[PDB]
RNA sequence: GCGCGCGCGC
RNA sequence: GCGCGCGCGC
């Protein structure tokens, strides 16, 4: 892909120009236009421009590991013939290697930003002056408390409170600078100017002179929005909902306080949030004596899940599909395993089968949205018949529902659906597709194409039109500030930077006063006493452990199938409340400096005042202001 | 374990 | 800000 002798399009040269002039630039161009190659050009010119005797140093920031890897590879291959030493550092590297010496012995360093934040903090890397060029990938993240913005806080602290050493050139790559919570074009302009100030950029580089050349290869689908209406009378949903109430009551019979077993609140039937609730409930009940209870509970939650699925299918396909799904499920349950609970469940289902059948086959309960879909399909194909279509639905079951519905629609006899001899690809998640339809879907980021958005929800339409308006404000604002003289703009930016810096330095949180009184840490679920706060030690300023052998007998440990390591310790296992019927998630168990020690999260605990009985809940240790004692190998 | 960003609700 | 959820990082 990015590995063949790339020959530049004119727009890439145009984009590369201001950066090669030494200007701090935000390069803004669509996804897949070759901003990476542009960055290669800029890096090449930058390194090559130094007179013999001098040498530059370039750091490229990547936010995700895959990007880190792919650009490490690309950069390593591109500057092969040049002789430049190319390396990279990620959380998989450090802390295994001495970073300062790596940065010193290399010319092109690909980094995840948090590495650099860490090494600026610890002072291992003293100044950003060892770099002559910085490249930020996805530079629009340079805002708020993002690592990019921290690095740039270091940069700007060096620039404003002036400091002897030279600052590197800063380059940013993005496809959209964003507008934040802008409602007016002026607020958009202010936001964009703020982003430019955060990156110390004086130029926004967009394609202007070679726009035609760009648009000729950019996926810009014709956006179509179609608001559809849903059924007024749905008795199917009423019935299934009653079944689900029955099942949840049955579940509460074997698990009181099921209502406080998950943190997900105000669940509703036939939603993805309910699905998530099922997931968390099954999670918070892993399958001695408690395992039986959890197995029963598992059966109940499984059936609830099937019911939820069916409700969704009924919402977006036809009742027949939902009932068919349910019938396959219950047939399968009847087949491979007869249990008391299960047979009871299928039995409670079969007492409702006939009424469900009647509501299903009722032609007044048919789904109006499918008519709209059908008509869109007809209209699009009865024009261009060699049309290949991709259709996005929101569940795996809705795929099969839609497919069955298509293959059984006389008005759609010309279609051959698939999940070359396939006209329609129906799917859930993932350019050469000339027809895209988002049939009630939850995202179009990836030679005459259009995109349809079918939904019964008006808020989705609203959201989309809002997004488009924001796009327009963004582009207009960018043109506007591109008109300005660079010096005026630099003055403005400078004083924005001064303002922001002052705000940062002033709004430092005043150091908190700790209540040095000893308090109780109880299990949040079962309320059993886990420990006391005086046995608690802070590790690496952000992590919390408990001392003593007394605590070792208060938690059981289950081995982590994903033993990942960080720049501090290795997550070996997870820990739980040792009461053999609670088993609440308490945190993890780590290997830290050859020590095998527990690390706990305050969100799994209640803080009780000993003298009283006053309890308090904390989600973050940072908000729990008690006497925080440092850890010590003793 | 902690940190960062986004979405939804109040 | 709080709650919930998703995504990413050390
Ligand atoms: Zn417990």
């Amino acid at each position: 892909n990015l590995y063949s002798p790339f020959k530049p399009r004119n727009y890439q040269l145009e984009l590369a120009l201001p950066a090669m002039k030494g200007k701090n630039t935000i390069i803004c161009a669509p996804t897949g236009c070759g901003k990476t190659f542009v960055s290669l050009l800029i890096c090449e010119h930058h390194l090559k421009k130094f007179p013999q005797g001098q040498k530059g140093k370039v750091v490229f920031f990547a936010n995700q590991i895959p990007v880190y890897e792919q650009n490490k590879s690309v950069f390593s291959k591109y500057f092969e013939r040049h002789g430049y030493r190319v390396t990279g550092i990620s959380g998989a590297t450090a802390e295994n290697v001495p970073v300062e010496q790596i940065v010193e012995n290399n010319d092109i360093i690909i980094l995840t930003p948090q590495i650099l934040v860490n090494n600026l903090k610890k002072g291992t890397i003293p100044s950003l002056s060892i770099f002559t060029l910085m490249i930020f990938d996805e530079c629009h993240n340079t805002s708020k408390q993002h690592p990019y913005n921290m690095i740039m806080f270091n940069y700007l602290d060096q620039k404003l409170g002036g400091s002897s050493g030279p600052l590197p050139q800063v380059i940013g790559l993005t496809a959209s600078v964003g507008v934040g919570d802008a409602k007016t074009t002026d607020e958009a302009l202010d936001y964009i100017c703020k982003l430019c100030a955060s990156l110390d950029a004086s130029v926004i580089a967009t394609v202007k002179h070679n726009l035609e050349e760009l648009e000729q290869v950019v996926y810009k689908p014709q956006k179509f929005f179609r608001k559809v209406e849903s059924r007024i009378s749905d008795k199917f949903k009423y019935i299934i909902a009653q079944l689900m109430r029955d099942t949840e009551s049955l579940a509460k019979r074997i698990c009181k306080d099921l209502e406080n077993l998950s943190q997900i609140q105000n669940r509703e039937f036939g939603t993805q949030k309910y699905e998530q609730w099922i997931v968390t409930v099954q999670k918070a009940c892993m399958v001695d004596e408690e395992s039986r209870i959890c197995k029963a509970l598992f059966l109940y939650t499984s059936h609830l899940r099937k019911y939820n699925d069916a409700l969704i299918i009924s919402e977006h396909a036809r009742m027949k599909d939902a009932l068919d799904y349910l019938k396959d499920f219950f047939s399968n349950v009847r087949a491979a395993g007869f249990d008391e609970i299960e047979q009871d469940l299928t039995q409670r289902f079969e007492e409702k089968l006939q009424e469900l059948e009647s509501v299903s086959r009722d032609p007044s309960n048919e789904n109006p949205k499918l008519e709209d879909l059908c008509f869109i399909l007809q209209e699009e194909y009865h024009l261009n018949p060699e049309t290949i279509t991709i259709l996005f639905v929101k569940t795996r079951a809705l795929v099969d529902a839609l497919k069955n519905w298509i293959e059984g629609n006389p008005k759609l006899s010309f279609l051959k659906p698939g999940i070359h001899n396939i006209l329609i690809a129906t799917s859930v998640a993932d350019a050469q597709c000339n027809l895209v339809i988002l049939y009630e879907y939850v995202v179009i980021k990836m030679r005459g194409s259009k995109c349809f958005l079918l939904t019964s929800n008006a808020g989705v339409i609203e959201k989309e039109q809002i997004n488009m308006y924001k796009e327009k404000m963004m582009n207009d604002s960018i043109l506007r500030l591109q008109t300005w003289d660079e010096a005026v703009f630099r003055e403005k930016i400078l004083h924005i930077q001064t303002h922001e810096k002052f705000i940062r330095d002033s709004q430092e949180k005043p150091k908190p006063v700790p209540d040095k009184e000893n308090k109780k840490l109880l299990c949040r679920k079962c309320k059993a006493l886990a420990c006391y706060t005086a046995d608690v030690r802070v590790i690496e300023d952000c992590h919390y452990t408990v001392l003593g052998d007394a605590f070792k007998e208060c938690f059981v440990s289950r081995p982590h199938p994903k033993p990942k390591q960080f720049s501090s310790f290795e997550k070996r296992a997870k820990i739980f409340c040792a009461r053999q019927n609670c088993s609440h998630d308490w945190g993890i168990h780590v290997k830290y400096k050859t020590f095998e020690i527990p690390v706990i999260k305050i969100e799994s605990f209640v803080v009780e005042d000993i003298a009283t009985g006053v309890q308090t809940l904390y989600s973050k240790w940072k908000d729990f202001h008690f006497e925080k004692i440092p850890f010590d190998p003793a």
